[PDB]
């Protein structure tokens, strides 16, 4: 708890002690951390509500929840399901969640993959590169019990680690003052 409500309240960038929405001439950034959360809300906005999954704990994480956290990272990658077949979905990478939509009905679903983690909720994520493949990425949830990791295919060899660097980025800073570990958001 950092009194920053439970969105705001991940040192990544927001305290109410440091972290550019402090309480200083950078908490002027938070409204752009509102604009941060606003191409999120827009990210919310086309987002189906309905079309989720079941994420690290077995959960259904929506729409509602995306809402609240931090847009920190935004690409899209290919997503190899049970059969092999790949969506180029748009990653979201947020403070609490990692997030893959699917592009359907002029705007976005969860992309759920009915049994990888199409949404690995963030600190304490394992992200791990590839062998099989030179710009593939495993966005994995082995943190808990069993991930069934989903095949993470970036834009370029080198974007691979350019996404595995960013929960390298966020969640080591989540990491920072936070606890350790954190299901279903």
């Amino acid at each position: 708890s950092m009194t920053k409500d439970n969105e705001v309240e991940q040192e990544d960038l927001a305290q109410s002690l440091s972290l550019v929405k402090d309480v200083i001439g950078a908490v002027d950034s938070k409204v752009a951390s509102y604009e941060k959360k606003v191409r999120l809300n827009e990210i919310y906005t086309k987002t189906d509500s309905k079309s989720i999954m079941r994420m690290k704990s077995g959960q259904m994480f929506a729409k509602e929840d995306l809402k609240r956290k931090k847009l920190v990272r935004d690409g899209s990658v290919f997503l190899k399901n049970a059969a092999g077949r790949l969506k180029e979905v748009q990653a979201v990478l947020l403070t609490d969640i990692l997030v893959f939509l699917q592009e359907k009905d002029q705007k976005y679903i969860f992309a759920s993959l009915d049994q990888k983690s199409t949404v690995i909720s963030l600190k304490k994520l394992i992200v791990r590169e590839v062998a099989h493949e030179e710009k593939g990425l495993f966005l994995i949830s082995m943190g808990m019990t069993d991930p069934e990791m989903v095949e993470v295919h970036a834009s370029s060899k080198e974007e691979r680690n350019s996404w595995i660097q960013i929960i390298q980025d966020t969640i080591n800073t989540l990491n920072r003052d936070e606890d350790e570990g954190i299901p279903s958001e």
